[PDB]
């Protein structure tokens, strides 16, 4: 069924060319906030947790969260997907993390911002009524910064949530990174191609950048990309079954989220900011220069780099 069980991006996060089947995440809940996600896909059943949607009369919709559109599905099979019962599948960052399918966008990939806020602050509501740890993981945004989007991300911020976000695909100008990435709470992730220049990756023309001012001291204000991962030509899991292949940083959102939830299981007793700090060493380590804006260090086409295994 699988054209590839290890898509190009799962290989470059794990820093290797012939591997085979990725693993952990344990017991990390990554809360997808997307346009629902495909229940019965083989390759996800095994991990759903929850299920909810944000979109309608009432909210939160317990017991659903259907995706229509295809990108939520892919999304998370990117973070999480575990190869299905068979191991005939194909295999997401951390495979044995639970996913969290909250519907927050409409099926034609557009969303609400009180619905959104909501979600977030449902997510970290959950996290701390469980005990457990949490990544929000969010491959949505607009240029504006929404108050209700942001003080959510606060919320949970403070609950010990992980908050990780899509830098936007607006790009390449500077200054086009959107919101929430660009909140000095959320982690902005930019997208990487798979095409080598200046010796490293290459961040994508379309994935948007941040700021001169604030870029190349290693610590993220507001404005401020964070860490890439691969982004165009995603391979991942669909919403009637199977597979499909698309672009953007919101491919490469996932890859983070998911290598969030890898690292946290391995090292449990992290709070949220040690884990940020985790991340962005990892990503200090792989300096990205390749693609407009790109530079030797932190820099506002990149950020600090691409946070490996
Ligand atoms: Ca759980
Ligand atoms: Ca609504
Ligand atoms: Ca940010
Ligand atoms: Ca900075
Ligand atoms: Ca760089």
């Amino acid at each position: 069924r699988a054209s590839q069980q290890i898509p190009w991006g799962i290989k470059a996060i794990y820093n290797n060319d012939t591997l085979t089947s990725t693993t952990g995440g344990s017991g990390i809940n990554i809360a997808v906030l997307d346009t629902g996600v495909n229940t019965s896909h083989p390759d996800l059943v095994n991990n759903v947790e929850q299920c909810k949607d944000f979109t309608g009369a009432t909210t939160p919709i317990n017991n659903s969260c259907t995706d229509r559109n295809g990108h939520g599905t892919h999304v998370a099979g990117t973070a999480l997907a575990d190869g299905g019962s068979d191991q005939a599948g194909i295999y997401g960052v951390a495979p044995d993390a639970d996913l969290w399918a909250y519907k927050v966008l409409l099926d034609s990939g557009s969303g609400y911002s009180d619905d959104i806020a909501a979600a977030i602050r449902h997510a970290a509501d959950q996290a701390t009524a469980t005990g457990t740890k949490t990544i929000i993981s969010m491959s949505l945004g607009s240029s504006a910064n929404n108050s209700l989007i942001s003080s959510a991300v606060n919320y949970a911020y403070s609950k010990g949530v992980l908050i990780v976000a899509a830098a936007g695909n607006s790009g390449y100008s500077q200054g086009t990174i959107g919101y929430p990435g660009a909140l000095p709470n959320a982690i902005a992730v930019a997208a990487l191609e798979n095409v080598q220049q200046n010796g490293t990756y290459r961040v994508a023309d379309y994935s948007s950048r941040g700021y001169i001012s604030t870029a190349g001291d290693y610590v993220i204000q507001e404005g401020d990309i964070e860490i890439s991962a691969p982004g165009s030509s995603v391979y991942s899991t669909w919403y009637n079954g199977g597979y499909n292949t698309i672009s953007g940083t919101s491919m490469a959102t996932p890859h983070v989220s998911g290598l969030a939830a890898k690292i946290w299981a391995e090292n449990p007793s992290l709070s949220n900011t040690q884990l940020r700090s985790n991340l962005q060493e990892r990503a200090k380590s792989v300096d990205i220069k390749g693609g407009y804006g790109a530079a030797i260090g932190d820099d506002y086409a990149s950020g600090f780099g691409f946070a490996r295994v």
